[PDB]
């Protein structure tokens, strides 16, 4: 059984922990401690093929670390998470993709743009804007809500589809 290292990235408060805990434990966490960075395991079946996922939920300081370059380099696929009600989190997506590409020698890294908090009626990032950003990067765009669980499996499963294609 093939095992992949997934890394969830994005600005503080976008719902990285809430998305991950929904996928793993099937419940929505409000106010999860933003200093906790931890890895989770999950066996999934996608398109009739089993994969073991090792998901790293990034947290801690928004600072550079050679140690953090080392574990990001081991990542096979990345979720680029922003919140549809926070324009700054969306503008940050460019920096996250640039950062991942740097640590991985400019490889065409499997990534999926995730537009979280889709359950909120306080949108500031247009769907067209996020689709056009994913289009120029050549990656899928998935709209999620960690609160309602809408698109949670879609986001991680689509990243696994991208990793499978890249690995071919
Ligand atoms: C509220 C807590 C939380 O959820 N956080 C998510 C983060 C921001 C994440 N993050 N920041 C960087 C980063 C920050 C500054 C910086 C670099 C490089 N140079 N500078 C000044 C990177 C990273 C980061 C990434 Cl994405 C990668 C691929 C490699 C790397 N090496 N060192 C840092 C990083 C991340 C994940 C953490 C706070
Ligand atoms: N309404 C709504 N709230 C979310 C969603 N995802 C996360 N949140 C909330 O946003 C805040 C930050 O979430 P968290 O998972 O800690 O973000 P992280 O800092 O990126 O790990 C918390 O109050 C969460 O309950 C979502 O899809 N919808
Ligand atoms: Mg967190
Ligand atoms: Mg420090």
């Amino acid at each position: 059984m093939t095992e992949y290292k997934l890394v969830v990235v994005g600005a503080c408060g976008v719902g990285k922990s809430a998305l991950t805990i929904q996928l793993i434990q099937n419940h929505f966490v409000d106010e999860y401690d933003p200093t906790i960075e931890d890895s989770y395991r999950k066996q999934v079946v996608i398109d009739g093929e089993t994969s073991l996922l090792d998901i790293l939920d990034t947290a801690g300081q928004e600072e550079y670390s050679a140690m953090r370059d080392q574990y990001m380099r081991t990542g096979e696929g990345f979720l680029l998470v922003f919140a549809i009600n926070n324009t700054k989190s969306f503008e940050d997506i460019h920096h996250y993709r640039e950062q991942i590409k740097r640590v991985k020698d400019s490889e065409d890294v499997p990534m999926v743009l995730v537009g979280n908090k889709s359950d909120l009626p306080s949108r500031t990032v247009d769907t067209k804007q996020a689709q056009d950003l994913a289009r120029s990067y050549g990656i899928p765009f998935i709209e999620t809500s960690a609160k309602t669980r809408q698109g949670v499996d879609d986001a991680f499963y689509t990243l696994v589809r991208e990793i499978r294609k890249h690995k071919e």
